[PDB]
């Protein structure tokens, strides 16, 4: 059992994940805050995002489908070059 929300304020701050240059395909949140949930099934090129909040949405498009999953993605892994 989990649920949390937000309005647009502050938010780019010490609490939860930034992510950068992916949005949302559902609702249009970006960058997406908190966990980035990242589509599994859907191809590398094709590959979706969903916020913590449509994490729980069902959005069927050309590629993706219903059947699809997702990755809960908590924070941002990356190079970190530096
Ligand atoms: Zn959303
Ligand atoms: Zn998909």
């Amino acid at each position: 059992g989990s649920s949390g929300s937000s309005g647009q304020q502050m938010q780019a701050e010490s609490g939860f994940v930034q992510h950068v240059g992916f949005k949302c395909d559902n609702c249009g949140i970006e960058p997406i805050q908190g966990v980035r949930w990242h589509c599994q099934d859907c191809p590398p090129e094709m590959s979706l995002d969903f916020c913590d909040s449509c994490s729980d949405c069902l959005h069927e498009t050309d590629i993706h489908k219903e059947d699809h999953q997702l990755e809960p993605i908590y924070r941002s892994s990356g190079p970190s070059s530096g």
